[PDB]
């Protein structure tokens, strides 16, 4: 049965982990997959997380299956983060949240739900895009088309091209937006631009799907959700696939959420029953530990305070590395001005390095980035900055 | 987009949790979903598990993403449990294991892998069947057909009917077997019958898919794997979807495995790359906590000893409840002899109660079973036995 199966192509992002592990050279620098490193060059467990895990160890008395949609408190805390405490969406019971195994799990659940229960055939994603969107949506039998987004000459959101390319999107198409810290460009709509897009979306009949994996990494928790909230104010229906991987440092525990919004409570409940069916046919019910940690932290004033400060500290360290990166490139004699990198939001810098420069960086220098030119600034430290910048200067 | 969506039908098993929660009557008895309860009528966390969780709390320094196939030690320990230490399958590197979110996740991954990468169109399941098999395989676009299995008059495996119904299975069809503790009948093939089936399977060209969620609950860890090992000795290719939900009491942490076996290392590696692709397009990578607990326990002599005794204790308590159930029914004046229940393996008794008797049990008596007549013996205790048996006698 398996004799003729062809090997799967390496994933542009995920395939980096294997390569890095097989590289026996010391002093290699991992700027590939988007994880937060601290100044010591390690990926720590957050203190608030360890505290929550200790509480769970001391207090859990069962591992009895969660509901298909997960921990109820987790859903409530999620909707507050997404929509704001006292949001009309919450007051009107227009939203239902399934806890999922990561934002990745939420994207698959959304895609399966849409494919099986609606007339959706096409999802629009930005160019450039995060590769897993195409993979996941295609897997569910959905076409993926690209809309213009980034002006690489100005290093800006090409709003004109964006709007013009989305004219090709039909009513009933899905349009995917990143809530903040667009991956990979780090370029987000302004509030006005979000508001313009929200209006356009309503007029054109698009179903908005927000991928919201970086809440807190652009400006802050509430500010980062402005765009999503602009959309929520204008739309009867939307979906959010959100993640706690990055903002809680909980990557491997697979903690995210698929949130479904409809016009009213009756509609969302009916629709959400089919979203639960799509989960039942997949992994049945979500993993408790990571989501319990999130709910524990978000529902305790003291833990929440510690956690929110940890998140601020992460954002601020990345901002320091961003500036030091730009400064060190210039002092190492870079043949390009890289000041545009300061404008970018989140963990990455979309550097303009070619695919061949990225390959040479890895082969010659043991510096690992994504072939798109995306580099993980959250993987930079005072100690590795000089070597990594010397390497970049050498390949320019 | 969501206006016309029809509500999803209630799941025969999973829908019980909601109903039970909405039932405000005290002294209701939950014999529905298959969880292990102790004598106090609660679903405890295993001591070995708590010990492992304390070790993880003290020693984990990162939540960095696992590989797509999960923790390497988890896979190794899994293959040892499935195939035996020093198995030729392990020596010859013919098996690859992906850690998954439950056996349920493993079933979906297997189905997606098969649908996308082979000519499989049909999966054969026993009658009666575990409902999630049809749901999951249908979701992946695979037809599901039933083979005869249980003789309800004799309360036995109708081996003749089994073999005769499977004549309709074509070469290249999948045939699903339960490794032990057939759900719901509790009736398993003898070793000779497994060996006969293994030979027949090879002759007929079926791809065997084992659902192995109850290793240790029939007779013991090694004995329960005899059937699977009989098949492994005879086949070039098979798949195992196994679970640690029940044997570790880790239900809500979603700990299972999809194990792929091919003729040789080259073939399995090539095929497994597409199994990883099917994961990438789903939840990306599996949840660490539950699987780390399993690996920690299985790889430490002292924890393993404690854990294996806990598993024995669970099996033995269920066996005591099985006998007490039969004894109490007879002394409560049951109008049927229920001695056939002693022969059944695992957590359940497939009682012969009609769908209407089950409904009346719930409505009138607050006793919750599955409409198929399946009752969770592992949910019985000395304290709830009298009331539950009085209820059953009343509806006969
Ligand atoms: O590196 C990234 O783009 C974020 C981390 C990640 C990558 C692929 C799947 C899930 C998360
Ligand atoms: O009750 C059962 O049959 C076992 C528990 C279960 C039920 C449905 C999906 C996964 C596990």
């Amino acid at each position: 049965m398996f004799e003729n199966i062809t090997a799967a192509p390496a994933d542009p992002i995920l395939g980096l982990a294997d390569l890095f592990r097989a590289d026996e050279r010391p002093g290699k620098i991992n700027l590939g997959i988007g994880l937060y490193y601290d100044e010591t060059g390690k990926i720590p467990v957050l203190t608030s997380v360890k505290k929550a895990e200790q509480y769970l160890l001391e207090n859990e008395t069962t591992k009895l299956y969660l509901g298909i949609d997960g921990i109820p408190e987790f859903g409530r805390c999620t909707q507050e983060l997404l929509f704001g405490k006292g949001s009309a969406l919450i007051n009107d019971k227009r939203a239902r949240t399934a806890q999922t195994p990561g934002g990745s799990g939420a994207l698959r659940v959304a895609a399966d739900f849409l494919a099986k229960n609606t007339s959706v055939k096409r999802v629009w994603v930005s160019n450039p895009s995060w590769p897993n969107h195409k993979s996941v949506f295609n897997s569910a039998g959905l076409e993926v088309r690209e809309y213009a987004y980034y002006d690489a000459e100005n290093h800006t959101l090409d709003f004109d091209a964006l709007i013009n390319s989305l004219n090709e999107a039909q009513a009933g198409d899905v349009v995917l937006f990143h809530g903040c810290c667009h991956n990979p460009t780090g370029i987000d709509p302004t509030l006005e631009q979000w508001q313009t897009l929200a209006q356009l979306s309503v007029e054109k009949g698009w179903l908005p799907l927000f991928d919201f994996a970086y809440q807190g990494f652009a400006r802050g928790l509430e500010e980062d959700a402005e765009g999503l909230r602009a959309f929520a104010a204008m739309h009867k229906e939307l979906i959010v696939a959100s993640s706690y991987s990055k903002n809680f440092g909980l990557y491997n525990e697979r903690v995210g959420a698929c949130t479904l919004v409809a016009a009213d409570s009756e509609t969302v409940d009916r629709a959400f029953s089919q979203m639960k069916a799509a989960i039942r046919d997949n992994y049945s019910s979500p993993p408790a530990h990571g989501a319990s940690v999130v709910a524990t932290i978000l529902s305790n004033d003291a833990l929440r305070a510690i956690w929110e400060q940890e998140l601020t500290d992460m954002r601020q360290r990345i901002q320091r590395m961003r500036q030091l990166f730009v400064n060190t490139l210039q002092e190492k004699g870079a043949n390009r001005d890289f000041s545009f990198i300061i404008k970018q939001n989140g963990m990455f810098s979309f550097s303009g390095l070619t695919k061949e420069q990225v390959l040479r960086l890895r082969e010659e220098f043991g510096v690992y980035a994504v072939a798109s030119g995306r580099v993980n600034v959250a993987g930079m430290t005072p100690d590795n900055m000089a070597p990594l910048c010397e390497a970049i200067v050498a390949v320019l």
